[PDB]
């Protein structure tokens, strides 16, 4: 019975008999948060939602339903440690986005809001929902901000190892590669199912913490490649962020070997972020964010799914050669 954590592509609208039960169930969860209140409201919404699905083949969530969904999907994230304070999420509604250029601006706003000069704020930007599956909005990046990974003659790394495929893809799409250890990758944005466009991220928007010893690391951990599922609807483009734990900062840029044995700690990170006043999940933050979460108080659906890397499934039109 274990379920797949991946939700792949489609090439035709979700059939009605499949969509309705899911929509109906979401509307129930949504109105369920309200105990005995809003029963007539609940029924009026089902009628409206059903009417829409039967006439248009789909339906639109209300801003409040969307907000509830992004938070419930966060709450339902099994491995997420930050889900403990799921109410602390800022939602940016970009469901009326049409072009990659507009996606770029929305992402710039997201990065700008979330970074907040170091006082990290959790946010998610929701782009248009999947229609027929041929007009998907997708961010090809794994994260909004990430360093490039360059292959070396001897088989070693220079940059972030985890971005080898993507880094190469950027170069193939026209992007000019500098060969440093900390090159922020550009945004590869796909709008309405079209070929992706490359956009350099304005340097000012990228806040970095200085760890020669020789190291830096961006302050904003933002997942750009997941799919939000809610009531049968799928959102292939919905970048979100939180703040680092401190343990994980992928310094896989290494020969860094520079007790028992496996004693390479995560100390200078904990302190460097704190002294540069950038939110990290230390005890203070865990306690404070839980407090903020508690003050707001006064299969699994919705859910964040993984996807098949877009370059592996994209039906190229013509643009940018050596795809
Ligand atoms: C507030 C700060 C946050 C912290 C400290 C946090 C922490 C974590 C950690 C440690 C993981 C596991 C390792 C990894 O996959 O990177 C994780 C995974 C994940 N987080 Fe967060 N997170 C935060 C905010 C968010 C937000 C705002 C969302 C979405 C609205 C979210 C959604 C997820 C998802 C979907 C995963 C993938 C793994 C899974 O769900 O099982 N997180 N998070």
């Amino acid at each position: 019975n274990p379920k797949s954590l991946t939700r792949g592509p489609r090439d035709k609208p979700t059939p009605l008999e499949e969509l309705l039960p899911h929509a109906i169930e979401f509307i129930n969860q949504y109105y369920g948060s309200f105990k005995e209140a809003k029963i007539e409201e609940h029924l009026a919404r089902l009628e409206a939602v059903t009417k829409e699905i039967e006439t248009t083949g789909t339906y639109q969530l209300t801003l409040d339903e969307l907000i509830f969904a992004t938070k419930m999907a966060w709450r339902n994230a099994p491995r997420c440690i930050g889900r403990i304070q799921w109410s602390n999420l800022q939602v940016f509604d970009a469901r009326n986005c049409s072009t990659a250029q507009e996606m770029f601006q929305h992402i710039c706003r997201h990065i700008l809001y979330a970074t907040n000069n170091g006082n990290i704020r959790s946010a998610i930007t929701v782009f248009p929902q999947r229609s027929d599956g041929k007009h998907d909005f997708r961010l090809w990046n794994s994260q909004l901000i990430r360093y490039a990974g360059y292959q070396m003659p001897d088989g070693t790394i220079r940059g972030d190892a985890a971005t080898l495929e993507f880094t190469q893809l950027c170069i193939d799409l026209g992007w000019k590669p500098r060969y440093g250890r900390f090159d922020v990758l550009p945004l590869v944005l796909q709008a309405d199912g079209q070929d992706p466009e490359v956009f350099e991220i304005p340097p000012d928007l990228v806040l970095e913490v200085t760890m020669e010893l020789g190291l830096k690391w961006y302050a904003l951990p933002a997942v750009a490649n997941m799919l939000l599922e809610v009531g049968g609807l799928e959102f292939p483009a919905c970048p979100f962020n939180g703040w680092y734990m401190g343990t994980e900062i992928g310094v896989r840029d290494f020969c860094d070997t520079q007790d028992r044995a496996v004693t390479e700690i995560n100390v200078a990170v904990l302190h460097s972020f704190q002294k540069q006043n950038v939110t990290i999940m230390d005890h203070h933050t865990a306690s404070e964010s839980f407090m903020k979460h508690m003050q707001n108080e006064y299969v699994l659906s919705p859910f964040y799914y993984y996807q098949i890397e877009p370059w592996k499934t994209h039906i190229w039109q013509n643009e940018h050669h050596h795809h």
